[PDB]
This record gives structure tokens, C-alpha cells and sequence, in this order.
């Protein structure tokens, strides 16, 4: 058992700045970590009771491999000026204050940011930003029941086999879309156990089977699988069809882990003190240490859970002896930059700008959660000015959302607020219409799609929070779709897709460096599938308005279920073509006319009519022109003043006739 | 004579974090102050020259108190889940950095950052942040008279009777609204001194007649008063009928006391130095109580004074040994939340979240100085992002305001620019028709209310600085009228008010848990007693108008003077009623054609014809939607666009018509 | 030699914070200065090789005059109530955290930024914030020949005669505008040695011919000098009728120095560490003395160089054990307020308030490099709020630009990117189309003006950078023009200028107390010949736009040559006079078609008519009104859509007949 070759170099030779200029930097926190796994590795349950024995080989993913290699840093690295192409790039995976590693902190806890600003504490108490990471008896939307059966009583519960709350610090997550946890020795749980109880020492280590996900345990049944299975031929039904990404029991799948095979080994801080944290409240290590494999010490000594005001604000905020007031731009744990070599060599005069190439994380053929920053970034919101902070409040992330009362499971309780809710509703400062008049003028009128919110079309829930490549077949935008994009662009296109292999792969299922398809203006953009067509069941909106187009969710008849892109691109040029045509007749009259008032003259009378008409029809072409959706906003609106304006043209045209 | 029973339980139990962890919160600063109440108690001349004798009673008001329970922190803590219900909620004062009870400090001052942001300081320094606190000698408004009459004769001069300038470590204010002292000893001036003075321990302490108000000393005469008093019966005249919040001549109110029945016995520590403060040089704290007491040294080491560069932007701001960099987001003095039980109450859908159910700071009746922020918090523009700094300038918030040389006062000087001003006019990023084009274009048409300001309507004068509470008629709209109401939303309804009284309350002018209303949208609104027909001396815009509605001050005819907002209201559907109609009809008939045109056969030029006119009739329903006011920006303009597009529909149904 | 009597009555009785409040601020930077100078006056090689002598007076200029007597400091200070008018200013050069003589620094450097900061890193070392201070070695755009011509062979190399690389620190500047140099010493380049080499002490110290300049070197040629002399009978053709200004070789001018007759002696830390500033990486002021004069040393030694990351953001940004974050509002560097006597007293409403008689830093006759703050000041743009974070990214600042295939050059390398570039393209979030929509409609429509940027006419290159005032003849809108200026508001007149020389000017080229004109609403403007007619060779657009009306280097036919201000004005008027004359004939016609209607009774389907007239000539109006630029923006749109507008009035004066 040892670190990773990337740590273990850098430990090394490293070459940080906290003892030469007393600032911690990148290389100092890959260092630091050197003796929580000297102590993971002579003290946790794995090797003290179990022999180091596992059914599946151990793993270890250290801050060596997460915040250096991830993202193909080392590639980034490579193709950058910065220290001569020598240097380290950590895409994803990096914290702007001290790790949980430094003791003493000067953390106070919400409760006292709070005792100031209480409404602020408020609103952000009732987030799942505050809620993330929770300890046992903090579930009431599941009665406290972590081991027994959330939904059906033949799917999972939220902890997995021989896993109890007496050895779990933490889970992470929420009904909303999964949960994971994490051991009384603060490593990522990744694994369960068989024949026996982690608490007692009995029983096999076995890898995977460790994530809860609410959409597998309760929207995905194996009805509902068979009859995706009739579109998509290779959908797996069966348990065993899951394969590694499986497990035991529906419900419980395998994440940083294979089913039997293969399992992490890792600390929370590696990885996940990056997105949910929490800090403890010790005056040194050894008190930290001593604690560190008993939950319940470490539960009282917890200062700080999840992404609580001082993880963005920095501890003590502003306060008198605090670290010093920070406003966060939310990159830390939404942004997810990763590196494409394949967006690189898209041009050669992309020589020495590798940032051109950034892509998002991608969980395998999917567009990973928390990477609506590296999505934003090419984007033409975020080239004009436009952060998250623009339209959205930092404080009131999740809204008024609530559980589902029709739902029956064993364990599920629909009562708790956003606590019990499959969806979130973010507070906004902004919203579309605020800023696309003519759009929201346009989709205002009563049509086909006019309820529906802006978002429903531009904004699908492309990404992966789960990794459940098992189930991702995304030429038919599902069925891993769990957080909503943040590119707004949509391309209409028979073929082109947003979501691409990479060069790399060497079977279409493999995912190996998947990324975001960059347009002619080298931004991300929505496919028409993903726009129309997509399957979820994260999307409140979508439920509201009878599944959208999905053959699998969708409640509208038959012929309006679409099952490829060339159809959905069908349906968008049945309104396009006519529309784009008739706009293009009147400009031509527009200038047919105003060219020749030079060849002709006329009885003012008759002069004045052919000049009036023209204005108004140049008006309907600068409407049209303006809101850019070729009758996608509203065919019917869109038709009339169209019908209006050709109208105007040939009621000028007959007039210069009788000349 | 001890410290509030809220502090001392505190100081029995204390929970703050800067023992457990080297960062200073709420209750650290509660803990904090025992020192200097057992130096007041043992040290301030009330009882080292007076026995401790006083007429009216001494009332102890800590932090324990101001930090703690104002704004009913304590039941919106109960409401809350944050620590079980078992906390602590600072609703209104509060301090982000060290108090002044820290020695050193590091403060340099504000003519410091000004040597190298000369600029900044030119436009702070004639601003009343720059001057709030001041020193005698200081006061060139008043030709620096500061115990003679400053307007008529009869009249209250600034310090009240036996304040002398020698104990007097500063004046709070200026003629704007009103002033307030803080004596050598750096406690709270809510007391004067009859047949003697403090300078001498000689007469009487006597509680309340601190206060100079402008508005009283100035506008409100008998004969105004009386004119008042046939709209309003029971409107005081005489000076023993504004009671306990009187005293003993015209301008000096009773505030934080109560005329010979009580009085707040308070150090600037408490709650002044979270608003109006200052900073002094002292290298530790022996330095400073020895000081304390004197005025002269007092001063000559303050090193800040008033909302300086630093009480903005932390001590030393962004230097190397400062205290780091602060940009202010002005809630530390401008928020003034107050928790409302019957906001809460009132709505069940707000349950567990006790943030929707809070209300501002009011002084009796009428919001108070210093909340617009906690009146946005509940407005459409906090809601879409926008911020103090969004529409202010934060450095030039007074503008080029000037006295008024037609002023004849005992001591008034007109000629100080700024320091001589009743109003204010602060320079502004943002203007209202920078973002309401559509509104602004109608306004612009020349009709009744053209040279009005967006703010004249929007913004009415209802917040009350001085809580001279013996004035407040606050469904007649008045008369404590000093600060802008930041709410901009207008009701429109015959009866239901902005303000109005909690359910405490058992009698109509108690004063008791006071709020503002929500409307359908969880809202703050202005109703449009206060919109059309409010009472003030402070609104600049109002005085030139025509003193707008008010039957007090407007210079309009009688006809127009607003008694009511039954009143009021039936004036609104005068003008929104004709508008709402015509609009209606043109709406439908827009449709109706659209629908029309689907199947009935025109000649081609008669379709032209058509789809024309309902073009141009749409044109005209958009803009008046947009503007939303239905008339009340311009209603001859608004009626006559709808007029023609009345005939535009007509003559397409004169079309439609032949074809049948 | 000593210091300045500025500097040594501060120091006589110095009125800091650091010994008081421990805190440092103003006159503590001024008084720290002083072992720099002891040290110089004993060690330079000026005194130590070459006895003190010099070709030229040596004129000591340190902190004290810099940061205290610039921009009539004194003045503005006596002119305000701020410490009883006896206090200093700081007008222009200062600093907001430690300068470059305290040791050590908190600073990491920008590549260790960039290790969790990568994209920001990319687009910001590609920019000149990130090369302004270079490393002979760090030269590819003239193939590292410091010492060689870079264009023709009878113009300047970049270095100095006698200069050579291994006793100059670094190159400030770039090929865009022109280079400097700072010796071994750390002392700025204000002089040549000729007769020998100044790492051997030969030879003798020059004054002056010290200040590689591209535009010189390249673009004025005697022959264009030439054609410039036509029409400016006193512009200097030869190099000794550039006198003072010149040298001994086209290309390298005197700058802060008087050809062979006064140079200032400067060390770095008294004015360029403020906005060219490198940081070293010592562990106390001892490790500094003993490198100083080496300048591998130095430069082995220098942690930060230019403007980088930390000194936008503070030495080590946010993290532990740094000095805090900052947001650079970059007025450090950009702003240069200069107090303009001359504007107090022409407005006695701006009496106690010396803030309103602000105006730049003028190099000479030109607004100086490095004033756009004080330029945008007094705009409505900043009056609205606006700051330069408002249109610019402050990481990419110089944008895609490139060098110059056809320019023959001795070193001149063409290909490496924005360094061998003439121009500045920086990456905009706003573009004056994005909030002027009106204008941005008219324009866009096919006429004169309309491929043209709204920043040609609104943004003309009217600052010196290079104090080239013996080429400064400001009323012909020439011919120092190296950076754009920041105003916005044009003026139409026919001799208004925005620049005038001040009251204590004697000659009209003597250079006093030149300043900005402020117009009726008291804000900076552009004149028509600056704005239509000036001559520039930094301007990209106007070289891709036939030198716009330059009479220099204009391609247009030579009607359209403007000479002079009264000659464009009436070409102006030759537009506006047509429009405001058609648009006063349609109010009229509006107004009283208007007052009419209510005496006048018309058939249901006449009235209709004359309404909907009057309401089509309404829009009309508002649009040009809105506009405001009276045809300036289109003339044939304008026009046509006007005289479409009488066609309206006409007709419904037509049907108003038939009463
Ligand atoms: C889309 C590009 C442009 C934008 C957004 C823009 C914007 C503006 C604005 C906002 C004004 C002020 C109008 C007022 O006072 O109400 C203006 C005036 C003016 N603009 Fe432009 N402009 C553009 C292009 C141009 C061009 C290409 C030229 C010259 C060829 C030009 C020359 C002027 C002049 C001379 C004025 C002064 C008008 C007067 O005061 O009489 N502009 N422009
Ligand atoms: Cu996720
Ligand atoms: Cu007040
Ligand atoms: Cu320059």
C-alpha cells in the first residue's frame, strides 16, 4: 500500500512556497497529505480487522492524482508557456483556503455568522448547500431509516449492506438525485461488506454497491427498463445487466468503484473536502487523530458542515482574528475545467492557448455535475460579463421545492420540506425574459409551447451526477440526466451532437475522454435531442408539461415521441423553412421597392403608401431577425406578422405596377 | 445601578469565540463592555456631583440590550431553528469590526486614505457621512452659537439648558433633521440641567428636552399646528400638550427620555458607535479612561469621526498593517431589521422561515431613520439584484444642497452650503428612466405631473428620524415625516395602509409593534395617502410642487387637497377606469381580428388594411401594458393613443364589415 | 547629489502611520527611500567609473517630487479644506501596498497562480500586462538582438549605444509603442555612453537618446516627415531639427532627459515600480544591497515581473499566509489626475471643490499614456457608474493580434504574436452596440461610415506615450498618437478644441499646463479634427479604413483630406443641416396637424388616416431624436426615413383639405 506516483514525486521533490515564502500554495497541500495515509494504511478497518483483504483490488486516489492529474492537467501542463511546459495544472480539484489537515482553524460555524445576519442564515439553512453533509438521526425525509428500503421493498436503502450509522460519520447528498457516505475513519465509502457487520469486523470487504441513487430505486424499474429497451436494444434489465456499475439490490450502485472488482482508497481530503466539506474544531493533530475512527467524536468536534457561509466567505469572514473576508465565485466546486486534445488540434493558431481547449468533466459519456462553470465559460453570457452570481442569489440555491405525497415507500417520507424533494428550484435575480424582450414578446403568445419556461427548451439536464454509464445512451439524451446544462446555445442540425468521444476511445461505450462539441463560434451548444427529446425525471417543468418529447416519460401521443435527432430536426424545419423563406421575400422586396423609388416617380399619394408599407414591413423583418428563432419562439405569431408583411410587399408591388 | 439583566446573563455565561477560537462574534462585544458601565456608575457626574438624583428615572440600555433584543430578536430566535430556538439574533446594531473599545487600534484617519485618494475625499468630506459627529467650534450654520436660539427667538437653541460647549465631547447631526449631544464623559444626552449647570454640578438633572428638531423649532409654529388641528382634532398645539415627548420650549424633544419621567442611561459603546461613531488614538485602554471626561482631550485624540473612509472600508483599509480591505454594503447602519409575530401570524405559508416575517425598525408609528434596507429586502428591484450602490454614489451622498437665505434665525447662517441645507440630494448612478423607458416616455408628455419627479410619487418622505411620536398621524400621512421611503411599489386601494399597528396594540396610538404590510406579492407598498397627499418639510421635490396634496402645506386649490385616501383612491379611478376600458376593448378586438382573418375572404388590399391597423393598435396596447400605471403617468397622452387605436380597431371592423 | 527638497523636508518632519499606528501610508513610502539614494549616490557606476561626470546635468527626482509635486499636488492640496490646505497629495504615483524596498515580500509569483488558475493564467500571459518588464533573452520579436537596428539599418536598435545586455536588468515596454531600460543598479535608463561601454566604465555618460521609439523608427520617415512639413511649415524633417527632443539616430529620443544637456536620475523605486513593477524574491534587505549592480542576479532573484497577477490581486492573493485579497480598479496604474489651476478659476462654482478641476497627466501637449481613469472621470459613463471592468476583461488586455508580414526589417520578427504586434485589440464584455441600440440600428445600415467601429469616430488616438513633443501640433490632431482616449462625447464646432495650453503658457509650444477642455456640462469632449481627421500609426481600424481623413496618411481621394477644424465642421454641417432641417419640418407639420384636429371634424375613416400619419412621423422623430446624432450615424437612412416622414405629414395634410 502506498500514496500515488504523482504524490509520491512531489513529495519528493517539492517545490510549494510555504516554507520559502510562508504562503501555501498547489504543492504544500499535496504534500501535507503524506501522513493521513500513513495512518489510513496502518489503522483503518480494511487492514486492522480484515487483513487488507477485499473482494476487488484497493485503489488509492490521493491529492496527487485528484488535483494534478485530473482533467488531463499533466497534458495542460505540457502545452503551456507556464514554466516552460514543465509545470502542474490543477483543472478541478483545489481548495483557496487551508485543507482539514491544519489545526487549529478559525472556523466559528454558521450558528455564529448567523447570530449577525440572520436572514442570510435563513435562507441559506433551508439549501442543500447546507444540508449536504449530514450525520445520522439528520434524516427525517427517510424517518431516520438508513437501512431499510427508501421507495419499494425490494429496492435499496441509503446505506449499503453491512454498513450501520454506529461506524458512518457522515453521508453525503440527498433524495434529489443520490447519496454516498462516508466511515468513522473518514474515508469515501466505497465499498460494502458481506456475511457480516463493518462494525464487528466480519464478514468480507466487497467493492461497490455503495451509492444510493433515487432515480435508479425509484423511477427506473425494470417495467420501465423493458420498455426503454424496446428503443434502445442494448438497455439493461436485470440486475446482472448492470454489471460493474451494479450491485446487489436496485438502488445501490457502484461509484468510484466496480462491482467485486475494484474499489478507491481514499480520505475525504483528497477529494471530497473540495465540494462538501466540513472542519473540525481541534487545536492540533493529535487531537484530530485521536478522534479520527470514532464518528461520534468526530461528529461533536464538527465546527462546520457542508457548503456552509465561511467555506465561501472564508473563516471568520470579516471578523476581528478571521482569515479575511472572501466573496466566492463559486469555480471551487462548480467549475470542473478539463483539458481536450481534441479541441486543440481543431486549429493550429491554437498553438500555446490550451485554455482554448478546455472542456468540462465528464462522468464517462455524460457531462459531470458541478461543471456549469466550464459549460458558462463558453459561453456568450459568460463572454458578455455574465458570473452565477448575475442571475443567481449564492444564498437561497434550492427554493420553495417539496416532496411527493403520491409516492409509497417503505422508509420515504414526503413531509420534510426540500428535504424530501426529487427537484430544486434556485432563487434568481434574473430571468430570461428580463433580458430577451423580443424573445419573451414573441413566446409570450398563445401557442404550442408559450407555457413553458424559457429553460425547458434551453436548458436540459444533460449531466451526471451519478456516473451510471450503465444506463447513458446519449444519441437519445438519456438516461443519466440528473443536473441541468449551462450552454443556452441551441443547434439545429440533422447530426451534430454536443456530446462527442474522444479520439481515444476505442468502443462507443468505453467513454474515454468525452467533451463538449464547440460550434463555429467555439462555444458548447445544445443539440436538438437534448432541446426536445431528452429523458429525465429530474426536470420539474418537464414533468409539468407531460414529459416533453421523451418516448420513454412523455404522455403526449405517440407521433410526437421522438426517437432520433433527423426527426427532431424534421419538426423544427417544418416550421423554420416557412418562415425563413417568407422573411426572405420580403427583405427582397424591401429592396426591390426602396431601389426603385430612383427609377420611377409616382403621385405623392401613391408615393407615400409604397414608403409606409416597406417601414412596417422593415419592421416585422427587424422583429424577426432580432429574435433569431425562426418561429421556435411561436410559429403562429411568428406566421402572422409574416402573412401581414408579405401582404404590405405586394400591396406596394401592384401600386408601382400602375406606374 | 447595574448593566441590563440580558448582558449580565451573557457575561455569566458567555458563548462567543474569541477565547475558544481568536475570532471576536456578537456575544464577545456584549462581554465586553463591563468596564466601562462600572466606570459610568462610579465616575459620570450624575452621580459623582448629583447623588445619583435625577428627575425621572435612570434606565440602563447596554448592548445586551440594543444587540440583542431590539427588533424582538429573541422571538425570532425562538422561530428559528439556528441553535435549536436557544439563540441569539442582533436584528439592527451591530458592529463588523473592533469597537471603540479597543485599544489600539488601527485607524490612521480619513485625511490619510486622502493623500492618496484626494478625489474620494473631496466628495466625502461635503457629504453629512464626513459630518455627522463634530466638535464645538464646528458649527459655522449656527455662526457657532450653540446655546442661543437658532431660529425665532422663542424658539430651542442646540444644547439644551445647562449643556455648556466645555462638557461636550460632540453634537450628533445637523439642521437637516435635528441634532443630539454626547457629554465629556461619552454618555448619551438625554438629560438637561435646570437652575444650574452640568459644568458646575449645580441644579437639577432633569430627563428628556435633548433633542433639537428642525421641523419643530422651524415649521411646526402654533399657527401651523392649528391650522393641522381642524384636519386633525387631537394634533397638539401648545407645549404641554406634546406631553412626555416635549419639554420646556419649541424644538428641544424629548428622545431616549421622557420629559421629568425617565431617561436612557447609555455610553456611545452601546449603540451610537455603530452609526454615528468615532475612533481615538489611545495606545491601550488606561490611556483612554483617563482621557475620559474631558472633553478637549477626548478630541484632540480623535483620530475618526463620523462614517469615514475606514468606518466603510475597514481600519487602514487595504495598507500593509490595516485591518483589511472592507467594501461596505451599508447594512451595518441602513438595514435596521425588526422581527413582526404578526407577519408570520398572518401568513401560514411562511412557517419555519421567520426571514418573512421581518419588518423595519420603527420609531412608534412611522418606520425609522436609517431602515431602507430592510424596506428592499422585501421590493421587486432587492429581489432582481439591485443594491444600495447599484442607484447611490457611496462617497457623495448629500449633493450640492444649499440653506435658504429666506430663513431669519437668531443664529442660522444660510451661507454653508450643505451644513445650512434642509434636504438632501444624492448623487446617483442610476436615475428611474434609465431602466423604465416606457414609463419615462409617457411621463414626458406634458400633461399634470411633467416637471414631477419619478421619486415625488415612488418615494414619499414616511420615515420618522426623530420619533416625535406626538405627531404621528400616519393615516392623515404625517406630520414625522424626514427620511425617503425606499419601497417604490404603489397600492392601489381605497383603504389598506402601508403602516399599521401590531396586535399588541390596545389602543390606536400606543405605538405598539408597528409594521409594515405585505401585499399579494410578500411586498412592502406604498399606499397612496402617503404617494399623493403626505405632509413634510424634508422632500424638496414637494416644496417645489405646490406642497403636492396635502391639505397642510398645498398651495393648490381646496379641490385638490387630499383629506383621505378613499379620496385619493376614487381620483385614481377617475383616470384609471377610462384607460383600463378603452385598453380592454382594443385588446380584443386586436384578437378578435387575428382570429377573423383565419377565415373571412378580403381583397387583398382590404387584408393589407386590416393586419395594419391592428399592427399600429398593438404598438399602442404594448407600450401602455409595459408602462403599467394605466393612466397615471400621463393620462391625456394615454387616452389618446387608446383613442386612436379605438378607431384603428373601428375601422378595421368597418372591413371586416363588408364582406360580412 | 541628494534627494529632492520635497523628500528632505518630509523626511526633516515626517508625518507617517507605520511608527504610530503601525501602519504604513504616504509620507512613510517617501521617507523609506532614502538608503536607496545614499546607496546610489556611492555605488552607481555613474559616480564610481565615470567621477560624477556626465554629458548633461544630473537631476535627482525621487519619491518626493514624484509621488508629492506631480499634477500640481501642491495646489490642488492648498486649494482644499483637507488638514487646514496644508497637507499633500498624492495625484498620480503611489502605491497600495508594500513598495519594492521592503523585504521580504508575501509574493509567490504568477506561475504559481496559475498552478489552480491555469485559464486565467493563459489569456493573461499573453497579454502586455504580463510582458511590459522583460529579460534580455525574452526578445524573439527582434530574433534577441538588443543591439541591432530593428528596422531600416540607419535606425535605432532598442538598446542605447554602449548598453549592452549583461549590465541592463530589463527592457520595459514593447514593439506596440516603444522600449526603455533599467541598468544593473536599477537605475532607469536616461542615458547612453559614447566613446565606450558602460560595463567597462569607458567612454562618457550622455544624456539622453535613451528611448526606443517604433513610430519614430519605423512610420516617420524623412519622407513623410516630408509631406507632414507641407502642411505644418515647422515640423522637423532632419534628425537635429528635433533638437532636444532627438539623439544621434532616428528611433532612439531623450526621455526624462534633454539630449546632452539634463537627465533625471531615478532608481526604479521612485516611479516605475508603481505601474511597471517587478518584485525579487530576498529574504531581507541585505540579500537585496549585495545583488544590486549584478543583473543575473536580479534577475535569478525576480519572483514577479510587470504587472501580474499579485499586483492586481495583492502577494499571494487569498491564500494562508498571504497579505488578502484584492480587486484592482485600476487607478493604480490608469488614472493620472493632474490639478488644472486654470479650471478652477474659469468656473467659480467649483470654488471649494478642486475634485471638479481634475484633469489628466498631459505628456507635454497630449493627454499622457495611463489617463483613461481621469479621462473617464468626466464622462457620463462613469457618471452612470461605469468603470473599466465595465467593457474590459482585466486578464486579456491585448487580444489577437499580430505583427506585420511586409514590414523589411534588420531584427524585426514578424511571428511572435502580440509581441511583434503595432497594435492593441483587448477582449471587450460590452461593445457600444450592446448598450446604444439606436445608434447601433442606424449605423448598421450600408452607407459611409458603416463597416467602420463605433470607436473609430468615438475613440481617437489622442494620448502620448512617448512625450514626442517635438511632433506634438495638437490643433492639426497630430502627430504623438500612441494611446485612445476615453471620453466618448464628441463636440460639433468649428474651433472648440478638447486641448489648450494653460494661462502660464507664454509660446504655443512651450507645454504649460496643458489640460482638457471641459464643455457645458462639464465634461471631457473630442473635437472633430480629432475625431474625423487626426494621424496616428497605432490605430488599426484607421489603417484597415484608408487613414480614415488624415491628410498624412489618408488613401481617400484629397477632397476628403481634412486640414483643419472649420473645414470638417462644415462637412458635418453639410450632413446635419439637410437632417435637423427635414426633422423641424415634421415636428411642425406634427404639432400643427395636431392642434387642428380639435377644431376641425373629419369622417370616421379620414381621421383614422391622419392619426395613424401623425403616429407613423412620431416614431420616425422619436427614433432620430434618440439617436442624437442628426445623419452623423447614417445620412442616407436618416435622410430617407425622414423625408418618408414629410411624405406622412404631406398626405395627411392631403385629407385635412377636405374640410
Ligand atoms: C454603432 C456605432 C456607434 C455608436 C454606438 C455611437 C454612439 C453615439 C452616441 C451615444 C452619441 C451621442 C448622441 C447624443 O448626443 O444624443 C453619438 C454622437 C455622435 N457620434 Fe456616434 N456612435 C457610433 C458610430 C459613430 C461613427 C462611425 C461616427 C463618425 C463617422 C460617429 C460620430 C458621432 C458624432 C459626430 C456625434 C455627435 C453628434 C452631435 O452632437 O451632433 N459615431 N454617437
Ligand atoms: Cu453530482
Ligand atoms: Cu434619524
Ligand atoms: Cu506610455
Amino acid at each position: 500500500m502506498q500514496m500515488t506516483k504523482e504524490a509520491r514525486e512531489i513529495i519528493a521533490h517539492p517545490k510549494g512556497t510555504k516554507e520559502s515564502r510562508g504562503v501555501i500554495s498547489l504543492q504544500d497541500y499535496i504534500v501535507e497529505e503524506q501522513a493521513m495515509y500513513d495512518w489510513l494504511f496502518k489503522n483503518h478497518p480494511i487492514f486492522t480487522k480484515y487483513g487488507g483483504k477485499t473482494v476487488g483490488k484497493l485503489v488509492v486516489k490521493d491529492r496527487g492524482e485528484e488535483w494534478i492529474e485530473e482533467g488531463r492537467g499533466n497534458d495542460f501542463s505540457k502545452a503551456s508557456k507556464r514554466s516552460g511546459g514543465e509545470g502542474f495544472s490543477s483543472m478541478m480539484y483545489r481548495v483557496a483556503r487551508n485543507s482539514t489537515l491544519q489545526y487549529p482553524n478559525k472556523f466559528i460555524g454558521p450558528e455564529k455568522c448567523g447570530e449577525c445576519h440572520p436572514a442570510q442564515y435563513e435562507t441559506w439553512s433551508r439549501s442543500r448547500h447546507a444540508t449536504t453533509i449530514r450525520f445520522p438521526g439528520e434524516h427525517p425525509e427517510v424517518n431516520n431509516k438508513l437501512n431499510d428500503p427508501v421507495f419499494d421493498k425490494d429496492t435499496a436503502s441509503i446505506l449499503p449492506q453491512g454498513i450501520t450509522p454506529d461506524v458512518v460519520y457522515c453521508t453525503v447528498g440527498h433524495i434529489r438525485t443520490k447519496f454516498g457516505f462516508f466511515d468513522a475513519w473518514l474515508l469515501r465509502g466505497t465499498y460494502h461488506v458481506e456475511g457480516g457487520l463493518l462494525k464487528n469486523g466480519t464478514g468480507q470487504i466487497v467493492a461497490g454497491g455503495n451509492q444510493w441513487q433515487r432515480t435508479w430505486a425509484l423511477n427506473l424499474s425494470p417495467e420501465v427498463a423493458k420498455k426503454i429497451k424496446k428503443w434502445v436494444p442494448d438497455f439493461p434489465v436485470t440486475l446482472e445487466e448492470y454489471g460493474d456499475n451494479g450491485g446487489y439490490v436496485r438502488g445501490l450502485a457502484s461509484y468510484a468503484a466496480k462491482y467485486k472488482k475494484s474499489m478507491s482508497f481514499q480520505a475525504s481530503t483528497s477529494y471530497c473536502e473540495v465540494c462538501h466539506p466540513w472542519k473540525f474544531d481541534f487545536k492540533n493533530e493529535s487531537e484530530f487523530y485521536a478522534a479520527l475512527g470514532n464518528a461520534k467524536e468526530l461528529q461533536k468536534h464538527t465546527i462546520s458542515k457542508g457548503v456552509s457561509c465561511e467555506e465561501c466567505h472564508g473563516a471568520g469572514g470579516h471578523l476581528e482574528g478571521g482569515s479575511g473576508l472572501l466573496i466566492s465565485n463559486c469555480e471551487r466546486c462548480h467549475q470542473r475545467f478539463s483539458y481536450s486534445p481534441d479541441l486543440m488540434r481543431n486549429n493550429p493558431l491554437n498553438a500555446g492557448k490550451p485554455d482554448l481547449a478546455l472542456s468540462s468533466k465528464f462522468k464517462s459519456m455524460g457531462p459531470g455535475c458541478g461543471s456549469e462553470g466550464s459549460q458558462t465559460y463558453f459561453t456568450a453570457h459568460y463572454e458578455k460579463g455574465m458570473r452565477c452570481a448575475t442571475c443567481h442569489d449564492p444564498h437561497d440555491v434550492t427554493g420553495n421545492v417539496t416532496g411527493e405525497k403520491g409516492i409509497k415507500g417503505v422508509s420515504y417520507n414526503s413531509e420534510q420540506g426540500y428535504l424530501s424533494s426529487l427537484y430544486s428550484k434556485p432563487k434568481l435575480k434574473k430571468e430570461c425574459t428580463d433580458c430577451h424582450k423580443e424573445q419573451a414578446y414573441i413566446q409570450s403568445k398563445a401557442d404550442t409551447h408559450s407555457k413553458n419556461s424559457c429553460a425547458s427548451c434551453h436548458m436540459p439536464f444533460m449531466m451526471s451526477c451519478e456516473n451510471f454509464y450503465a444506463i447513458q445512451f446519449q444519441d437519445q439524451a438519456g438516461f443519466d440526466t440528473q443536473r441541468r446544462a449551462h450552454i443556452w446555445k441551441i443547434d439545429v442540425d440533422p447530426a451534430r451532437k454536443s456530446l462527442v468521444a474522444g479520439s481515444t476511445s476505442k468502443d462507443p461505450r468505453d467513454g474515454k475522454d468525452w467533451h463538449f462539441e464547440r460550434n463555429e463560434e467555439g462555444r458548447n451548444f445544445v443539440d436538438l435531442m437534448w432541446a426536445c427529446a431528452r429523458t429525465t425525471w429530474a426536470d420539474k417543468d418537464q414533468a409539468e408539461a407531460k414529459g416533453c418529447h421523451s418516448p420513454v416519460v412523455s404522455e403526449l401521443k405517440e407521433t410526437l415521441h421522438f426517437k432520433d435527432q433527423k426527426q427532431v430536426y424534421n419538426e423544427v424545419m417544418g416550421w423554420q423553412t416557412p418562415v425563413k423563406d417568407k422573411f426572405t421575400q420580403v427583405k427582397v422586396g424591401i429592396q426591390g421597392l426602396y431601389s426603385l423609388l430612383e427609377v420611377k416617380k409616382l403621385a405623392p399619394s401613391d408615393k407615400t403608401r409604397v414608403y409606409e408599407l416597406i417601414e412596417k414591413a422593415q419592421d416585422t423583418v427587424d422583429l424577426i431577425e432580432k429574435d433569431g428563432s425562426w418561429g421556435m419562439h411561436g410559429f403562429k405569431y411568428t406566421k402572422q406578422r409574416l402573412d401581414a408583411a408579405v401582404e404590405y410587399i405586394n400591396e406596394a408591388q401592384r401600386i408601382m405596377k400602375k406606374s
